[PDB]
RNA sequence: GGGCC
RNA sequence: GGCCC
């Protein structure tokens, strides 16, 4: 986005400064080229210069005006992705009941009692649990008011910037990029619950190519589906984008609002105007105040959603904008915010796409660094979507997700306090994929210490997981 | 938020 | 609680 203003209020907004995550037993056997992200001006593994609270706003630095063609294209490829989605989700898009929002409903996790609740709650020492009732889901007098004034439409708020306390590359951990999460006021997460959750809830019960959506997808069952579907075509390509997020131009994220989320496919109309309050925000980081135009906020309910239906149309906008002739059709493609695989049976030119891209303030390139740009003859067995290989398991004859050691050995390397054990079983399930060599080996400086699943037993489960009759046929 | 285990 | 985004 683009910094428009930047004041200094007389009120901190104290943020967290100290790591949750420590080094585990597998850090002095695996030696990772990975670190706790700098939470703190003062760490001393940053660069002798990085101020860390300008390196953290750098990712806005542009808010992209499209020419009065380019929008019209824009909106007409909005139009056309909005109608496959609809075709296929339906029309039943009617408000969540405020029980429903905070509960969840089917396709729809229930949301935490005791995250962050947000400005100006966290400067009056009010946590969720107050403002909200978790248990009997309803709301208190303070989320009540809100929520009347959203429905009027007259609603303003200010995001509360947090550190992401995570694991990050050396190399960034130096230069101070940490990741940021912009907190949202409860209130407002609630409400876009009420006016998108029925459509949220539905993406992710229809994952799928047909939508162009990753959302709500399990890799371990999901792969075999996706795979499959992907090795039908002739090229298939690995795209990466660049603060995808950041670089979201405020022209665009209107026309998609306008046309994704209209009362014709059963929509309230204030869902379409919670989500462009999501356009031009405040953001609050201890003392500064800033004002920034364009972009998406990551805190926001449905940020996934959004970024995936974004990335959907930013597609077939650049493949239109260069070539004559394109359909949702000419192309097959499945996406999970920035992460994008694309493939077509048509030789497009990617590399010819990119000043398209451009034209949207998003900058792509391919994901492995060893050709000098996009070629063509790719498969599915050679890209990598959500950090996840397409390797065929010979056993079974399906797709499985497979990562890459050194991913698994810098996620293995640390934990937070007290959580080894969980986390050990959880990493467990993604190991498993990657044969038993490679399983016994990432486990084995946790031998003894901790309780690890047997290969075999998460083996097996994976096979029902996948597919119950081939479990059930080799007891023939 | 957003899922999946 | 963990992973991915």
């Amino acid at each position: 986005g683009l910094i428009v203003d930047t004041r200094d209020v007389e009120e901190r907004v104290h943020v967290m400064r100290k790591t949750k995550l420590a080094p585990t037993v597998a850090h002095g056997v695996f030696n990772p080229e990975f670190g706790p992200a700098a939470l703190s001006n003062k760490d001393p593994r940053l660069n002798e210069g990085v101020v860390l609270d300008e390196v953290i706003f750098s990712k806005h630095k542009s808010d992209t005006k499209m020419s009065a063609e380019d929008k019209a294209l824009f909106r007409r490829c909005a139009a056309d992705y909005a109608s496959r989605l609809h075709s296929v989700l339906g029309t039943a898009n009617a408000p969540l009941s405020i029980y429903e929002a905070i509960k969840g409903v089917d396709g729809l996790d229930a949301m935490e009692p005791d995250t962050a609740p947000g400005l100006p709650w966290a400067l009056q020492g009010k946590r969720r649990g107050a403002l909200i009732d978790f248990e009997n889901g309803t709301v208190g007098p303070e989320v009540e008011a809100a929520l009347k004034l959203m429905e009027k439409r007259e609603y303003k708020f200010a995001c509360q910037t947090f550190l992401k306390d995570e694991i990050r590359p050396m190399e960034k951990v130096r230069a101070g990029k940490t990741r940021i999460v912009d907190v949202l006021p409860v209130e407002h997460i609630l409400y876009t619950r009420m006016m998108i959750g029925r459509f949220c809830a539905q993406m992710h019960s229809n994952n799928g190519p047909q939508i162009g959506s990753a959302v709500g997808c399990n890799p371990d069952v999901d792969w075999q589906r996706f795979g499959t579907h992907f090795a039908q075509y002739r090229n298939v390509w690995d795209v990466d984008y660049s603060a995808f997020d950041a670089n979201h131009c405020s022209d665009a994220m209107n026309i998609m609002f306008e046309e994704v989320f209209r009362t014709e496919f059963g929509f309230h109309p204030n869902a379409e105007w919670i989500l462009k309050t999501l356009v031009n925000t405040e953001h609050a980081y201890e003392n500064k105040r800033i004002t920034v135009e364009g972009g998406m906020p990551s805190g926001c309910s449905a940020t996934s959603i959004i970024n995936t239906i974004l990335n959907n149309i930013y597609v077939l906008y650049a493949l239109r904008r260069h070539y004559e002739g394109v359909e949702l059709d000419t192309y097959t493609m499945i996406s999970y915010g920035d992460d994008i695989v694309v493939a077509s049976d048509y030789d497009l030119d990617f590399e010819a796409l990119k000043p398209h891209f451009k034209s949207l303030g998003q900058t792509i390139t391919p994901a492995d660094k060893s050709d000098k740009g996009f070629v063509l003859g790719h498969s599915i067995t050679d890209v990598t979507f959500l950090k996840r290989h397409f390797h065929m398991d010979y056993g079974t004859g399906f797709y499985k997700p497979v990562m890459a050691s050194k991913t698994l050995e810098a996620i293995l390397s640390f934990a937070r306090r007290g959580t080894i054990q969980e986390k050990l079983i959880s990493v467990a399930g993604l190991a498993v994929h990657s044969g038993p060599d490679e399983y016994r080996r990432l486990f084995e400086p946790f031998q003894g210490l901790f309780e690890i699943p047997s290969y075999r037993s998460l083996y097996l489960r994976w096979v029902n997981a996948v597919c119950g009759d081939a479990a059930a046929l080799e007891h023939h």
